[PDB]
DNA sequence: AGCCGAGC
DNA sequence: TGCAGCTCGGCT
DNA sequence: AGCCGAGC
DNA sequence: TGCAGCTCGGCT
């Protein structure tokens, strides 16, 4: 017995014979981990150790469909390598001779995603062959080319075996991977998030399955929510926020390759995941077809996908470029960066907890994500309509209700109820034998509608005679031919119903992280707008309070610089051939202040470098007049700021954003 | 059917088969642009199929290689062609599913090579199809505009007589190698006789001699190294980027490849560029004697000859400390940097302190010519350079590979015998401690020792057992034999039997000289001599450049020190005086315009900014004393440089390189 | 019959 | 250089 | 029977 | 995220 049809398998020499139960199959996380295991086993390892690589997450066979299980290539390989059989028990020690391996050792990364792969394989064995768990079938190889040989030489220190201890292990596995335990995972994760934050005070060989689920796998389930559930403040996820942080710091004025940008994000923001997910995010942030972003913060310089296939027809990230949109810094003012709490990843400032935009971006581009226990789904909302409601709330008026709105969508979105909408396309009769379809429902892609609706109508009973296509890259135009009898019956039943041009939009899972990082469920879009409004209005007061101190410190600096230049050109003070110590002691004696900008930032010996680092040009005629004008202009800038309210500063940013939004969207219609 | 990536025409195979055209594109990216350009009307009589690069040259290929080519067999089934079948008249044109094949590639040199390979494929198997005008080309979203004006972009190949058969044979027959040399020699000659001046149907002869010849010349320019620096244009772009960025931290290879394409205008795929960076960083036995890039990661070992290198997305690299010592930064001011669309990209060549073309063994395969050089010892190269500086004759040099424990004996002119190490332990054991150069460990184990242990269908077994005790950089085989078999192996020669000796022939030392001319070199001493005269001439250029630059810097400090001394004594004042009055007074007092800028302008109003941009600190006591010391130190720096000779400057660079070479190679043995 | 490497 | 799978929750 | 997307 | 082909010339 020896496998022949599996390429990536490095089967053990003694596997399949009578020493099969003494052999261990090593399932690795990827092909890179496979090479590290083969080089670590050396020559002695290939006798009773086999290595097979897994290409990521495996199928959750618990309550999975019968067709998906039999057609899973990754699982069918594991069954053939080990020699397992469905509906067969391995309790009586006998019948263990039909197995080619006696142990399965999981070696993955020591991160959260590695723990998820362990649990999925545990769930795979537990669901099909629970009798193997009561023995010693599953084990793991933990890690902290050359270092691999030291790990396998000290395998007993890195080898941990899973142990079945009773029904509490079956409940823990069911809690994590059963579709019927969704509500239990909410309570399971609510107690974890509570106990984790309630620890403000302060801060082996075998491992039971219950301890693995409730102390190791739960770290993935929480991290899965933290990476997939967006924030209410900026509408971002931690991965999306790292991309925009990097773009803000680099400030690229030229097209930048997506793959090149993804590499820059990983370094400057400490992105600890694969480049495929990061390049996926950058493409998602740049798409602008009907159904994606209402305001794309990155430009789609290249083939980023069309509405024909819903972005699936996007080119490779190695051939497409992107850059910040002109609306990015207008939505995220640079001055507001001084109010954010930037996080640290190993003494490196990486990203803030969240950005604070001028309008709720969580409603503009429709935040959406799937985590563990909870899920989020929000539709797109009109940017101008949101700005209007913000202006109304600044004047003390009640905000108008908002319906979902998608840019360049020619259909209709009618409200059926709270968080329930009817999205309809456009279809009208041309003559007694022709109908025209000029718009599809939101996120109903053209090729999918053609193959799943029009093709069954054309072939197999049949309803239409023929149809032609006259689409562009951004519009839809179907011309369908029918008989007079068939068309008359379609009008009686409803053209939008027959041609499947109406879909329902239900949004009863508006779960987001608040400003304090707590997970909360929101019932209406108005509740999100109100909570964002109070926080953003409070931070416009922080911006003014910060700008008054900074501009005031800059005004004091220019006062000392102008005083020194005026006192020097009049002979009141001299610095020629004077020692550094005597010059500093003379400046402090004449009432000159140390660097006020530095002193103000420290508040959040004497330093006169801001005076003496000025060029000799400063003593010339034209530079004296220029310095006085800048000093007076800075003084008027502080006074003009104190007279303004936080609402005034917000309306200024809103007006500047709407002005550029009109110009950008007008150029898009022309191009 | 049975071809996934094929978008077959609707009318292909039916009664309109001879009216259909098959579009063969250069890659899948061109395929997606061809289907979108045909629109809906195009799919009736136009099929699109993508080619994955260069296709097989079926003229002198083996019969087994032709039948097992998946790319060519697909083209045959789509068109419906048959081998040996003639297509002279209408007797056999009804069995074809397509009537025309249109080649759509990039408008670059490599696109022309794919056209010729497809022309060579049809001409060799079915020459009767060429007289009917079977092959066409499509020269160059925007695709819909191209296919709408197809008549402007559609050029048809025309057969005009026996001169077309000779032109195709000249380009793709292996018996026409010497003819391609003269074919390209006349091109390079006539090309240089045109620089004194300046600057629908298409015949196959005109395609070969006016379009494909541009690739064959560019193929040599990209694959044949230069004598000066031992680099190819692709390798030189990598070193330019690394020199310009000056990375002090580990940089990802894929991230570096993207930076090279932007900063040096690399107009090819990143896969080839990432290949070069890995090749430039390898340091195992058989690769580079002095690797200019560091192998921070899995860059391949001698077990598989670098083929076991990790993905370029997971390995890092950086400049070696010997790079800037071999290529001094001061010499960059003497190079002729090229321009790619008003962007300075790279020099024609770098000028290293030693002939790098001999250190790492430059080698490359072009069209007509090929290059192959072995590695030579760096210290022996430095010693011959020191001898030639003293007017002595350089000693002969044998190939030398770093950390190679074998022997390289000269059998004749440009012919050497490379042997490993094998010795007898006892009457039943032999030990192999070294393999010949570029004989990799895993290849030697599978192709030599395994047939000796088990035997083949032809050769019998020779050894009883063998063990392995290798490291990542050393080889140790312990082989067991019988007394009879060992006696016969010693009689025939242990190095002969165990395949531990290989022949090294170097009769193709073709390189580009300093003037860009292709030249064949008969001995290594001729390469060393031509490099020596050029490098010695540029050390005179460096001194001539340093005398002017240091002299200009000395003049600058003289004016700056004079102004500060004249200001602290009251001899000149600048307070509250106009810019025009201050500049006019400096010219009146004999102050010179910026000498450093004026000197650099000579290498192609009055500027006193270098005086007045100094800080106010310059007037203090300590800064006056510091400025005077810098002025006097620069003056002594000019005199100390004038006293040195171009030979003295060279000996300083050689001594500094050998000192660091000893430290690096000592740390490598420890690490 | 296949390596070497810069290209597709 | 391009192509294939899976998780997790809500909704259809 | 499968989309949505940040992960493997 | 990793895996497969080909050119071109000299040499084994
Ligand atoms: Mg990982
Ligand atoms: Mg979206
Ligand atoms: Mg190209
Ligand atoms: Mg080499
Ligand atoms: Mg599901
Ligand atoms: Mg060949």
């Amino acid at each position: 017995s020896k496998i022949k049809g599996i390429p990536k398998l490095d089967d053990a020499n003694d596997a399949g014979g009578k020493h099969s139960l003494e052999c261990t199959l090593i399932l690795t996380e990827g092909d890179s981990a496979k090479s590290l295991a083969v080089s670590g086993l050396g020559v002695i390892g290939r006798d009773r150790y086999g290595v097979f690589p897994l290409r990521g997450k495996i199928l959750n066979v618990r309550e999975a469909s019968h067709k998906q299980i039999m057609e899973n290539a990754e699982i069918n390989n594991i069954i053939k390598i080990v020699g397992l059989q469905y509906k067969k028990s391995y309790d009586d020690a006998e019948s263990l001779k039909t197995l080619r391996y006696g142990k399965i050792m999981i070696m993955t990364d020591q991160d959260q995603d590695g723990s998820h792969i362990k649990g999925l394989l545990i769930n795979f064995i537990h669901h099909n062959w629970p009798s193997l768990l009561k023995h010693g079938f599953l084990e793991e190889f933990i890690t902290p080319a050359k270092e691999a040989k030291e790990y396998f030489a000290d395998m007993e220190r890195h080898r941990i075996l899973f142990r079945y201890a009773g029904p509490e292990d079956d409940a823990a596995i069911t809690l994590a991977f059963s579709k019927k335990k969704i509500d239990d995972r909410k309570e399971w994760l609510t107690n974890f998030m509570e106990d984790r934050r309630q620890r403000r005070l302060h801060g082996t060989k075998h491992l039971t399955y219950n301890d693995f689920i409730n102390k190791e796998l739960i770290l993935f389930s929480n991290s899965d929510n933290e990476r997939s559930i967006p924030s209410l403040v900026d509408g971002f996820k931690p991965g999306q926020r790292k991309v925009l942080f990097t773009c803000f710091k680099r400030n690229d004025k030229r097209e930048v390759k997506v793959a090149q940008l993804a590499g820059s994000v990983a370094e400057m923001s400490a992105y600890h995941h694969g480049e495929q997910a990061l390049m996926m995010t950058i493409v998602n942030l740049a798409q602008n077809f009907v159904g994606s972003n209402n305001i794309n913060l990155l430009q789609p310089i290249g083939q980023f996908g069309t509405r024909l296939h819903g972005g699936k027809d996007a080119a490779s990230p190695r051939y497409i470029f992107t850059m910040l949109s002109t609306l990015a810094r207008l939505l995220f003012p640079a001055v507001d960066d001084n109010l954010l709490k930037f996080l640290y990843d190993d003494n490196q400032r990486v990203e803030p907890e969240w950005y604070i935009p001028i309008i709720p971006m969580v409603l503009i581009n429709g935040a959406e994500g799937i985590g563990t226990g909870w899920a989020c789904k929000l539709p797109n909302y009109d940017a101008r309509e949101i700005v209007n409601n913000v202006r109304r709330m600044l004047d003390g008026l009640d905000p108008h209700p908002m319906l979902p709105n998608y840019k360049n969508f020619k259909g209709t979105i009618q409200e059926l109820g709270q968080n329930q909408y009817a999205v309809s396309g456009e279809i009208f009769v041309v003559d007694r034998n022709t109908v025209e379809i000029t718009e599809l429902p939101v996120r109903t892609w053209t090729q999918v509608y053609k193959e799943q609706v029009l093709e069954p109508m054309l072939n197999g009973p049949a309803l239409i005679s023929d149809y032609k296509e006259y689409h562009t890259d951004t519009t839809v135009k179907f011309v369908v031919k029918m008989t007079e009898e068939k068309l008359a019956q379609a009008e009686a039943a409803g053209l939008h119903k027959v041609f499947k041009l109406q879909t329902t939009l239900t949004c009863n899972s508006m779960v987001l992280f608040d400003h304090m990082g707590c997970l909360k469920k929101y019932e209406t879009v108005q509740d999100i707008l109100k909570e964002f409004f109070d926080l953003r209005l409070s931070y416009y007061g922080l911006r003014k309070e910060w700008l008054v101190g900074m501009l005031g410190a800059e005004s004091t600096k220019l006062n000392n610089q102008a005083r020194f230049i005026l006192e020097k050109i009049q002979g009141k003070i001299t610095i020629e051939n004077r020692s550094k110590k005597d010059l500093i002691q003379m400046l402090v004696q004449r009432g000159y202040e140390s660097d006020p900008v530095k002193a103000w930032k420290e508040a959040q010996g004497p330093d006169f470098n801001y005076i003496l680092n000025m060029s000799l040009w400063s003593l010339t005629k034209e530079k004296v007049e220029e310095l006085i004008k800048q000093r007076d202009a800075k003084g008027r800038e502080v006074n003009d700021l104190k007279r303004k309210s936080p609402s005034d500063l917000w309306k200024e940013d809103l007006a500047a954003f709407v002005e550029e939004l009109d110009k950008v969207e007008s150029q898009e219609r022309e191009d």
